[PDB]
């Protein structure tokens, strides 16, 4: 292939609309504080956010490293900023669950799915993909547990 949108134009528009949005890098003390490095490629993200009730009231990413990390989690998290502990479970538990079933989002809201799973696979950027993941759904859990 030469030209494919696939991935390339993908993260380019995930890069491209956090610069449009130049906020990253930032660290809220109040509830959940959870970050995860990525010792071999540079990659550092600080999740801390405040839910203060039974939702998300805020969420600081303090997001270092290469293009897709820092972008991705910036991208979930205000996702997850503007929702609940309940839809933030439920779209963790169909997030695990697409990859029992096949392929399908009860949204059909993929953009950062599908950005996600594609360099998760690659042995230099699978351990990005499973920060960012593993990051997110250890922020507030996933599923109705997960553990
Ligand atoms: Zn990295």
């Amino acid at each position: 292939m030469s030209f494919n949108a696939n991935l390339d134009t993908l993260y380019r528009q995930v890069i491209m609309d956090h610069y449009k949005n130049p906020r990253n890098k930032g660290v809220l003390n109040d509830s959940i504080v959870v970050d995860m490095n990525n010792p071999t490629c540079g990659d550092r993200i600080r999740l801390t956010m405040k839910l203060d009730g039974d939702i998300v009231e805020d969420a600081k990413f303090e997001g270092e490293g290469c293009s897709i990390s820092m972008a991705s989690a910036s991208m979930m998290t205000q996702a997850i900023k503007g929702k609940d502990i309940e839809t933030a479970l439920s779209m963790s538990k169909i997030f695990s669950d697409m990859m029992q079933g096949k392929e399908y989002d009860d949204s059909i809201d993929l953009g950062d799915i599908e950005a996600l799973q594609g360099v998760s696979k690659f042995p230099a950027r699978i351990k990005c993909a499973t920060l960012s993941w593993k990051a997110l759904e250890k922020g507030v859990a996933k599923e109705e547990g997960g553990n």
